[PDB]
């Protein structure tokens, strides 16, 4: 069966688990440094399969061995003091369970994310197809989870492509968003579109002054398991993936939200679109905010 | 209790619904045809099936009306794969069964389907919004398959909306379809885009010339499935459905398909789309033609 | 649409949230009595709708008033100090959002179970068929992801019946277990499967002592979601529920695990199985330990 | 890449069982038939279904054995609705296959089920192990229908096992079905399981004699898409299969339905139930049935 390991077993990681299992596509490894907690929430996981109907093996450990010859390998282990801390988790995680899967593709999670990627990409010395993060899809998601509340249509009908990174890095994309092929803008008047963007730019933040304790989970997992998803079943799924630029849209060596195909091979294909001078004065804005972490990061 | 769904002809297109449909384990399902024994014997193979596939649906094959009483939904799919044939047919469907099941949806299929929808909802004389028809769903569904085709992407990231009827009655909308939110156009040219839209105006009489005895059904009867759920779990789906006209796109008193919001009430919304005016003198043209079926009709 | 109202937005009652949204049966409630936490958690699942493709209304509130005309109410609000604590909880719970949907099937989590389950009916008022708890879908989940585990065949064709209530009050059946229709006497020898029983009764404490801080979520979660499908789509389930006996197996008024048919109604048939010596000694025990919770509770 | 799986025969069964796989998502599907067209269709038909179910599976249709080329499983369902005629087609369609893909797993469809079955294992030279036939867990599901009907219980908690082949064939096992683990005679008395029985044996004619023209489909190829599903995805599902025998319940040389551990490996283990007299007798005359007609076909 296909492999996933999962690494870092907190909220994310184990709800990531939760809905992967549900779809059934392959084994599941959850690791974390922390003994008992991968090793319970795999066992309480599993146990439900009976219920569910789903047969998966959903397996916790603290052994990186555990994880080799594994077909895609998710980092949910993440905590300047920021990129720090997570810079020398990610550069362990990756350090350490790269060599065991060298076919994988590594789908990153932790933040900040397109500086995470683009470390990850260096530890690991993957082709740079083969290594993403995951960002734009949990944001369009809440992006398309408010236009289908507002617009009063089902949420399968929804679509919507944005670039960048999180909040103030992301670029939102309004005339890339349609329901049923129908430009949102048809449905939903400029100002409250507005408003519709900047909840979704603060959408992260909005979850984390909810909870009070903790950030968000079953939207960052939904996003996180649908990538993992694309990879395994070949999908070429069309979505906002924090990806390696040469080029495209005038960004070169940063990883950084743009539209791709997401297959086997990872991305297989970067889009470039037709931005106006207001959305590539966006990019550009949040290009200079992703690159100074990016540097801040090379610094260190 | 559950939701009871009536499917009113048990050939290919209404067997293939109940198949979909209780697959999604939506509520009850009742076959009726006028032919003995086959709905009986559809009804009960899938029933059969529901222990292999884990689902906990109660379909049913009859001959008899009365077993469709207190519907929710009532597909219609008894038409003959032309206007007379269907009309009659039409007529003593609905006639018999829109009684017993006052507060039904009604969805039509049997072709010519603008027309035959027009006479279920004068017989039934049922709200406009809860008499509709499939048509919309099926072509859109081609021509999403082939644009998923031809740019190498998930059918799940595709989205496309359309107007009219069948054939030259279509009204494609390539300008109203996207990838992800993307435009078509971003991923196939004008060219190759206008063969897909000609491919998806002969659709069915592609699957006709292959199968050689009969026409499509996967496609129309997963069309029909869609068009039930989005009923039964007011949805709110957005498709193209054959929906009583007031004035919308300059037309009135006519059944056309247009873009619609569906939920449990019906046609919960008419969508009106700024069409330019190439794509508006192809819906007045196919208006005219949809136009002449119904005076054929009446 | 159904209606689903889940008190308390902790561990059990989100994840519950989580395995009913995708199954898209209806509305769903989140309720809690700390602020932010249930429209956190209900926000971040709503958020992850347009990725599961599920057509969910997920709010949180803290106003027992947004429960009102549920269809089915779960209870997982839960924390002799044991027994008050969670009495008090329980009373408060019920007595609030009973009399708002007084057409709902209660479904109680709360520990200890069987002692909630029977407070909550004689708080409610409501038919007793109509107040059930969940405890043996879970322990028979455990069980028989163990000898699916150990058989070497798949979850889905494993069944299992129990009765009782937690851990010593557990009455395991294996007499009562097959695998497509096979007794699992046949799949497994005495000796193992008499320590695949002993794990079942300590199921819950195996996922507490990995976890250190918190009990097992995921399987009670599905197993609670699973009995909330079996009412709203009225499927005729049989399963071990906690349910009010006036005579079966010898025992009266008292909430106890038991084979019953689970449908619109609640509990539409209560199963009377013919147990052997050996199974009614385990029963009486089991009846006993059951007793005293009880006694301690209607002492308080 | 993706899983392939290879149907030969696109008729009722075969082209059902593409529907059902295909909403399973598992893998690309080659619906192969000898009628010109037919194929085609039927599977361009149900890929148009693919935007609207939200599923991604390439199925194509043909008419070339070359298109099956490296299966992981392939389906045969060319049979006609007798030993002869279904010996000629089923010789040719394995002596095409098999050679192209030497590592799948042949699960047979084509009645006489068992006999058919033993000699598409002659044919490939496959390792006997992957080459298995459907026709218990169709039976079986018959009757876990009827139980289910008869308890008033969820169908998703009825399981049993039996063993054989079709109607008189058949060996049921009432004692070994079960309701949640509950016996099935804690439930329904004795006359009322042995009509369920009865109506098992008969139901393969009772569709027969429903439909008039044909034979039974949908849970025919539920039952074959289940144990498809259960190879590609190595669940080791528990169910009744048509096996190579070599001693167990004292058969040699010979295929016969038996319980097994259905996995990647095709048949992974053949289960020894513990048959009481009665039982053991009703086995050895369906073995001596079974055994004639394999003698016929040699
Ligand atoms: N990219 C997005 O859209 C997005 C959305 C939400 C959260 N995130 C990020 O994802 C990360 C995880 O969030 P969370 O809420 O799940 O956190 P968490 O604290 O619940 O879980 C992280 C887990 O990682 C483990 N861990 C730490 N160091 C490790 C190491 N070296 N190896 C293996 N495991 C290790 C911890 O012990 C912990 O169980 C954070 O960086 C967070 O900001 C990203
Ligand atoms: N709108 C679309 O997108 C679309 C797509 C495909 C087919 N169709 C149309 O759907 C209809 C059915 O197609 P089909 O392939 O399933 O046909 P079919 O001939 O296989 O089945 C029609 C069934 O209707 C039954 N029937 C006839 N009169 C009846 C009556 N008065 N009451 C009850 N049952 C009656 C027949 O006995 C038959 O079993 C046709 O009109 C066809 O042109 C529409
Ligand atoms: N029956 C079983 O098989 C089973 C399995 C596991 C856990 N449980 C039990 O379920 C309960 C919940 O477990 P958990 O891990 O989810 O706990 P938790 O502490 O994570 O969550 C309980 C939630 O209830 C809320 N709460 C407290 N008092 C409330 C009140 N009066 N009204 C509304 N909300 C209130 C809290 O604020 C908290 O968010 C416990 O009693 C536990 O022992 C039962
Ligand atoms: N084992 C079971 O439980 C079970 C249940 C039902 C039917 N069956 C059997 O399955 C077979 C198919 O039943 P059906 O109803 O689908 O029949 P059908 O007549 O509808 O379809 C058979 C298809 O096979 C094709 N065919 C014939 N020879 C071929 C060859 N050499 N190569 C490729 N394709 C060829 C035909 O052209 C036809 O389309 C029959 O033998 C039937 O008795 C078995
Ligand atoms: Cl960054
Ligand atoms: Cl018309
Ligand atoms: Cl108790
Ligand atoms: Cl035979
Ligand atoms: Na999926
Ligand atoms: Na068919
Ligand atoms: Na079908
Ligand atoms: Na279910």
């Amino acid at each position: 069966r296909k492999k996933i390991s999962i690494i870092g077993a907190g909220f994310v990681g184990s709800t990531t688990a939760h809905w992967l299992a549900a779809k059934e596509l392959g084994d599941i490894v959850l690791l974390d440094i922390v003994e008992g907690v991968p090793q319970g929430k795999a066992l309480d996981l599993y146990e439900a399969s009976p219920i569910e109907g789903f047969d998966v093996r959903v397996t916790g450990t603290n052994n990186y061995a555990d994880t080799a010859n594994s077909d895609v390998i998710v980092v949910t282990s993440g905590a300047e003091d920021l990129i720090k801390v997570n810079a020398d988790i990610t550069r362990a995680c990756i350090s350490q369970a790269a060599p065991l899967s060298p076919n994988a593709v590594i789908i990153m999670v932790n933040n900040p994310l397109d500086a995470m990627t683009y470390l990850a990409a260096e530890v690991s010395g993957f082709p740079k197809e083969r290594v993403i993060g995951q960002a734009g899809v949990l944001d369009a998601a809440r992006y398309r989870t408010f236009i289908a509340m507002e617009a009063g249509v089902s949420v399968k009908d929804v679509q919507a492509m944005l670039m960048g990174g999180h909040g103030d890095e992301m670029v939102p994309l309004p005339r890339f968003s349609t329901i049923s092929g129908i430009p949102v803008s048809e449905f939903i008047a400029p100002d409250r579109l507005a408003q519709i963007v900047e909840r979704t730019r603060k959408g992260g933040g909005e979850i984390v002054n909810l909870l009070k304790t903790g950030s968000a989970y079953y939207a960052p997992a939904a996003a996180t398991a649908q990538m993992v998803e694309a990879v395994l079943k070949d999908k070429k799924r069309v979505m906002p993936v924090a990806a390696y630029l040469t080029g495209q849209y005038g960004l070169n060596d940063i990883y950084f939200g743009v539209p791709v195909i997401l297959g086997a091979g990872g991305v297989e294909k970067i889009l470039e679109l037709p931005l106006n001078e207001e959305e590539m004065a966006l990019l550009n804005a949040s290009a200079k905010a992703v690159r100074a972490t990016l540097d801040t990061l090379k610094s260190l």
